[PDB]
């Protein structure tokens, strides 16, 4: 217990692993659009204490949402929306949300949680929101009088990424891997960085 | 009372009204922007608990503001500013909306409200605003400690759908009618489905 | 005293001074882009209660941030983010904002706060985004039970403008100008239009 270039390695990703766990650390979304082409459309968000992504998709084969492992899984929400942004056949009859944490997967590394993935295959347009919160062990209440208007600037101050890659290899090695992120490839293949009580 | 067929089929529309009704429903706004080629412009968002519209427009001849009859109407706000933005000439004098409820006629078919339109025609570019919070006849409140993060949720779930349509005739027959949507066209004629007690 | 026309010529002033600062009025936020081929991006948004914007820009050579005086300074924060949206270098270490307020210079005319500015020159592309909330002297919580449901309809209801301008000169006499918006040019010179007790 004297190696303490060890035991600061050790402490440096354990705390980058808290850090994004607590409420003052960021949660994560991002949507993958799969085209026939082979090729890839991210959208990511970032932000404080909940995050979301709302929009319209010309035919994808297929769709996969990851959300960073400081979401909590049980508030995840997704609108699928029809050519013209309807949630349900019609207005009258629509809940403008599942709550789908179920279907998510735990994107693991080294038997850490680095994400989680929910991943669905199409048979025109469709409209597609996701929304999740920060998770909060705590009793301390994010959206009380005293704390509600920062979470009001945290949904100006969220940022947004978004850009295509030709292939899913140059998704994993030019943007998956350079930053980090959790990802779940066609072949079921994990990527990640486990952090937490790690060297 | 032993046309079961018949009694399902009320329930079924009744239901439908209800839902859309109750804080677990859609309440939904459009703008059509109208061109002296004939051309229309919707934008139309859907979302739980409140619902909004912003966007910049290059002249219309006129506007048609929608709102579905799950918003309450006395909730109403529109900012409508000029070409840079602001809503009132300058912002030192400007208060950021007026509320605009009262101008709101009633669309109805066979008696029943299927919406609200507002209408106006301008005097180069507009900014326009509108914005209104879904009914509540209840007690509870939406924006409470418990609920207010469902609140921000709702933000990121908002489906938004834009097109243009070459002639109102088109935009009633591809768009109105399809979706089951209220509308006044330029005849002052009522378009929309009611479902409230009926077969 | 007895000049009337005097009077009220100075109320007329004040009174819009008062009015911009109370909570019935904006508050705004304005990020200038300065590109190497000396022209100017400008967005403006502007919100009764916090406004904001979250935009990503090919590389400018220098960013000014201008709020107006209707902004409380300890609120301001500001993400600045890399080319792919992270404020910090990775997600699991990244603080979701910086509280910059500190930084801001008072933008004065005759004496009378007009406007605050941050401005930083650069070293691809920046995402950047920057939040404030208006100034709340008095006891009245605006996000409380009773009003955060009109704090969520500002977010509606905000007004954003954007545009390119040739020059700084064309920016001075085209945009702040006609619309008495405070500013900061290159060479350190004010801009804006003092009100309070003023004729």
């Amino acid at each position: 217990n004297r190696d303490f270039r060890g035991r600061e390695q050790r402490l440096f990703n354990s705390e980058q692993y808290n850090y994004n766990n607590s409420l003052n650390g960021e949660v994560s979304v991002w949507v993958y659009a799969y085209y026939s082409d082979g090729s890839v459309l991210v959208i990511n968000k970032n932000s404080q204490y909940k995050v979301g992504i709302s929009e319209t998709f010309k035919k994808p084969r297929a769709i996969q949402i990851i959300f960073s492992p400081s979401v909590n899984v049980r508030t995840i929400k997704m609108a699928k929306g029809n050519a013209v942004s309807v949630p349900d056949e019609y207005l009258q009859r629509s809940h403008p949300w599942e709550a789908t944490g179920i279907k998510y997967r735990k994107i693991k590394r080294d038997g850490e949680i680095v994400g989680y993935s929910h991943y669905f295959e199409l048979p025109n347009s469709i409209s597609l929101a996701v929304s999740g919160v920060h998770k909060n062990p705590s009793s301390y209440n994010v959206g009380s009088a005293h704390n509600v208007m920062d979470v009001f600037q945290s949904c100006d101050l969220a940022l947004r990424f978004c850009n295509r890659y030709w292939a899913e290899l140059e998704l994993v090695n030019h943007y998956i891997s350079p930053n980090a992120y959790p990802y779940l490839d066609i072949n079921n293949h994990s990527y990640g960085v486990a952090l937490s009580n790690r060297q």
